[PDB]
């Protein structure tokens, strides 16, 4: 059985996580696990509650691993058992991969250093000191790494990972039963599509995490300069 | 506060609550509640667990309801509870939504009598013995009733809800925030434009599941036409 796992943490983006991990689970001889420190309770930025199933120290080696982005990412940039793990678990997996701003994770742990990358629009600047290529793409591969922008990139990456782990009629497979088929009302999912105005709203109301995650991004940085 | 409630059930398909959900809680002012018989732990078919924060006799009056689909649907087109809640809100609810197969529900409460109708396409013959009149388009608003087809859609249509409650800034700003730009790799979400191979795998692994809701199809028409 293919064995994937999706890291599960406080103020995790909860749809960053809960796309792929349906899509994924949707496949035959797919085991899929919620890892946190311990099994148990974990809630999302929202409010929604989730359940962890597994420890660290009792997740088996994993085929995929999954980091999720949102507000807590921030803590986590500075967690030396979670990157730890992460960094363990990068060594074999067949597949690395990260959704928005769950890529500053993989950097904060060393996992981006001369590789192409990308993160949340908001947040790119940070890539650099973090060792990474910046590259302005939704999806991004490097080698077994794949970063993806968008709250929901990990259903269409993981369609990506459903052929390449099985076969293409597969994946086609599970998009029709999943009769997946987006169609967004609006055109403002970009930067460089949405108005000006509301990118001045959105650039604004992320200002104060952005400064935050400066000061973290400088003090993980610092670590692997050690 | 724009009160939000979505019918969380045991073997629901949790991508079809969790998209809008995280998408209809970034909004100002809104209270997103997760509904069932009593608070406490709902199994998603995948193994997921989620948690009810209300049950149907303390829930307050909604704004907004939605109606997640999946495996569960069948048992929830015989639950008399259940569909006497979904009635109730529905009657002064200014939005009455659903996903994939929720509309089987909307149907079994007698909410399509006479209403144009979406489903999940393998199920789709299931909306006239309901009283619908069956459309084969991706989300169909006939007044207050929104039912939409896809695993997704609810993301989709909750950027809509957000402009009509609020503004079209407000939902732009949303969809920028969330970076929200899809681009599956494949196009085979529709019995239209994936291969006719494929189509038929998808069909053949329904069959057993349409059958028996044919059975209770017709137990819940014959229901509402007493």
């Amino acid at each position: 059985a293919v064995q994937i796992g999706f890291l599960l943490f406080p103020e995790v983006q909860q749809l960053d996580l809960t796309g792929p991990h349906d899509v994924l689970a949707s496949l035959p001889d797919v085991q899929v696990h919620l890892i946190w420190k311990e099994p148990g309770p974990v809630v999302a930025s929202s409010g929604l509650v989730l359940q962890a199933t597994t420890s660290f120290a009792d997740c088996p080696p994993l085929d995929v691993i999954c980091i999720p982005g949102g507000t807590g990412v921030g803590a986590l940039m500075e967690d030396p058992q979670a990157l730890a793990f992460i960094r363990q678990q990068a060594a074999r997996a067949r597949y690395v991969t990260s959704v928005c701003t769950g890529s500053l994770v993989l950097g904060a742990a060393g996992l981006l250093q001369g590789k192409r990358a990308t993160t949340h629009w908001a947040y790119h600047e940070l890539l650099a000191p973090l060792g990474a290529i910046p590259v302005h793409e939704r999806v991004v591969r490097d080698g077994n790494l794949l970063t993806g922008t968008g709250i929901t990139a990990g259903i269409d990456f993981a369609l990506t990972l459903a052929a390449e782990l099985f076969d293409a009629a597969t994946a086609q497979r599970v998009q029709l039963q999943l009769e997946y088929a987006p169609a967004p009302p609006f055109n403002a999912g970009s930067p460089d599509t949405a108005p000006a105005s509301v990118v001045q709203q959105a650039r604004q109301r992320a200002a104060d995490s952005l400064h935050k995650r400066r000061e973290i991004t400088l003090r993980a940085a610092a670590r692997l300069a050690a």
